[PDB]
């Protein structure tokens, strides 16, 4: 039921468009983040994901990576596609944002965490 | 300088292998984990990732998603590839391991978080 | 403006109650969780916390530790107390829920991470 | 066996001194962090914790909060006290660092995560 394929929106108002999945559960798409942590003109950026195939079909877990075209960072999302009842799909995801640092010494503070809620876009 | 391409081993005995790396930053690979949260014999699994090429640094950040073959769960990693003083490449990484719940009421207890340091296996 | 002192409820039906608040920032309280990762009847548990008073902001950050009475685990929370537009105080919070492993080889799989938004219960 | 009480050190070289625990498993102590995320003269700061009492004695989980006297943030640690074999104690902890933001709007990026290893101090 729960199909990643399509267009979704967030609670911060971010939007994401996701291609078609495969036998291997692969997919690609694009991301437009509403917010940034960098002082630097936001752009549409790419994602590469995967969606689990094993028997838990109905509501699968998944995860993608986003390659900021406008910053030196990377973000990764992972979560589950749910169907409340209505037949309303919801992505419940949690993500990790890695920033660039110049010496391993700094590594310690390069990782931020948090959530995101996605539901789909009309029309 | 620091590249994803190759065989790597991490502090827990897990090994993975990367390869591709478009001019995009995309790469696929396989990952063989030493460990698990599940009670099913481990099987090589595939991974999909990306490398940041913005302001082409000698230590880019990255991130990948491991689509577990033996489980219904998913793991995502992000980090940086640094060039340590020894002259050695080190992957400092962090992750979320998302597993499946049967109901969206149990979401809150589905995501684990941890660290991993990768090193080159090849001699 | 925003103070920890009181009864609060969060998006999962859990309630807690704070009280103290030295000139230090220390406070104790009790917490009654609606939810659990364990299979043992829940019992009110105590908490110990602190409030930042550096550059006495109207929205200080804080953090507390809930010493579960019904479990062998521990939870820690941190966040900020904000004054929302409505004029309402909101506790935006994030947590780690650490549980016990019998062997240090299983460490890597012991810590969960999540979010919680607290609101005032009192009328 | 594993007693929080005493003086410990970190992998980043941070030191911490921990008072005596109670029946309620409480404790207090002081922290000297080797590193900071703020441009602001490091100081010895206080912690308030708790250490679980329920039957899992030998190696207990625990958690403390640190009230930076020199910044607007808070950090929280939670983890387990281990005894490899030697009779060497090790704290394996993971922590959450909350920074101050000026509008709930920003909340999204105020949380950093990571680890820390503690072993004790001679003499
Ligand atoms: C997301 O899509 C909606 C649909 O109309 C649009 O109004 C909004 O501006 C988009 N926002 C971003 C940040 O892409
Ligand atoms: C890593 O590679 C070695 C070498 O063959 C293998 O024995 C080990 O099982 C691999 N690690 C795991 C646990 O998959
Ligand atoms: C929160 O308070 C209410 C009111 O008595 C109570 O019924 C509820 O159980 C408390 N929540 C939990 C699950 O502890
Ligand atoms: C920690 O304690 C050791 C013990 O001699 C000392 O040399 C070191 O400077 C201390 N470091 C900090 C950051 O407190």
């Amino acid at each position: 039921k729960c199909s990643l394929t399509g267009k979704w929106t967030n609670d911060l108002g971010s939007n994401m468009t996701i291609g078609a999945v495969n036998s291997r559960g692969e997919f690609t798409g694009t991301y437009t983040t509403a917010v940034t942590a960098t002082s630097n003109e936001i752009k549409e950026s790419p994602l590469h994901g995967t969606e689990n195939t094993i028997n838990k079909r109905t509501q699968p877990t998944f995860g993608f990576t986003v390659n900021w075209k406008f910053s030196e960072s990377t973000t990764v999302f992972t979560g589950q596609c749910f169907i409340d009842r209505n037949g309303k799909e919801v992505l419940k995801t949690m993500w990790l944002l890695r920033s660039s640092v110049n010496d391993i010494g700094d590594d310690w503070k390069a990782t931020r965490v948090g959530i995101n809620i996605f539901t789909r876009l009309r029309t």
